[PDB]
């Protein structure tokens, strides 16, 4: 069971200087925002599962884009009632395999989204968009 | 109900360079541990309320620091298991004061937290460091 430790101290009002393994942020009021920086969690975990799964599937991948977009409740906790995501992949990729990747990232691989689907309603579409 | 929107791009190998409204950072397998980001999302999350509580309770803080431990699952998806969070303020504060501050931000404020609470066992510690 590998463990992941990451550290914060204030920085400024309400605004933490945030430190991971490998590198530092600024999170907070007067730093980046907690809830974007969550959909940024979700989007780059899928995303590494998604360039590795097309890779294996020998696929040739030129850029991948992924646009995430939260909409959050009104009541608190401010949770978001749903998330859409939207993956596009760019270059020699069949719609199939970049299909295959993005369901084993949603519901094997990616660990982030995993914590989170419990509490909200996700909205998954692809696309690819083919080029030499 | 407030939208959160943010974009990846690849930057390299399985890395993206990943926009939120207010800045850009570079997460994935060369940058930035998406799981570690999730930990500085929840941090930060708590960590402003935490803040904004204990200064509404007229409390004076000096600095918060907030430590984030989270033991991850040996299967797919390799989820946190558990999640070990201490929080410390720093200044006049009185310990019953940042009790129901921690007690508000995990149990009804932060977002973030709310939204993982029911896939992981969350294990809460704090303490203050009184100091003039």
């Amino acid at each position: 069971m590998e463990v992941k430790e990451v550290e914060l101290e204030l920085s400024s009002e309400a605004t933490f200087l945030s430190k991971t393994s490998i590198g530092e942020i600024t999170a907070g009021e007067k730093g980046l925002n907690p809830m974007e920086l969550l959909l940024v969690s979700i989007g780059s975990c899928s995303g590494v599962d998604v360039y590795h799964i097309l890779k294996k599937k020998r696929q040739e991948v030129k850029d991948i884009k992924i646009f995430l977009k939260g909409k959050r409740r009104e009541k608190h906790p401010k949770i978001y009632e749903e998330i859409e995501i939207k993956y596009v992949a760019v270059g020699k990729v069949e719609e199939k395999a970049l299909e295959q990747a993005v369901k084993l990232s949603t519901e094997k691989y990616c660990s982030v989204l995993a914590m989170v689907k419990p509490s909200t309603n996700l909205k998954i579409s692809w696309e690819v968009k083919w080029e030499e």
